[PDB]
């Protein structure tokens, strides 16, 4: 059960016998496969020990291969379906969703939609008064709020939301 008959996209279990700061190494039973840290999950994994430890037998998917057959690339997120690929069918543009500001910038506010999904609201569509108003005047990190889908880039892995879509119209009293 190794490079012997394995081919990209195949699913095989291996033993994580080594953990580096850029990835890890799995034993396919006579050959080591490099699992890049960024392939341990859909999120931003910082260390492989977070997801898997030495001497553990997990089910990885072959992503790539070395020059001819020798070494291989493994993954630990392709074993499931990424939430962003279906994000378009879950909640496309126009859908109302409740997020929470996790980060604040000078050009907008970042809002986490869910575990692994984080969108961004531009200063232009977060208030009605200005276009470049500081997002701190509108919201703060930790404030749970509602937003509407404006643009999702599943490829660039970045999401766009609108806050004003959940705000009150000034021409009403």
């Amino acid at each position: 059960g190794a490079m012997e008959t394995l081919q990209e996209g195949s699913e095989v279990k291996g033993i994580v016998k080594n953990l580096t700061d850029y990835g890890a190494f799995v034993d396919l039973g006579g050959v080591d496969g490099l699992l890049h840290i960024t392939d341990m999950a859909w999120k931003r994994v910082k260390h492989p020990s977070e997801i898997v430890n030495v001497g553990d037998e997990i089910l990885v998917k072959v992503l790539k291969f070395d020059r001819d057959r020798t070494r291989v690339s493994l993954g630990l997120k392709q074993l499931g379906e990424d939430p962003w690929v279906a994000i378009a069918k879950r909640y496309p543009e126009g859908h109302k969703l409740s997020g929470r500001v996790t980060n604040l910038t000078d050009y907008g506010c970042f809002v986490e939609i869910e575990e692994g999904v984080e969108g961004l609201v531009h200063v232009s569509e977060m208030d009605w008064t200005n276009k470049n108003i500081h997002p701190s005047k509108v919201v703060n990190v930790g404030d749970e709020v509602e937003v509407m889908v404006l643009e999702i880039d599943e490829e660039r892995r970045r999401i766009s939301l609108g806050l004003k879509q959940c705000k009150a119209n000034p021409w009403q009293s």
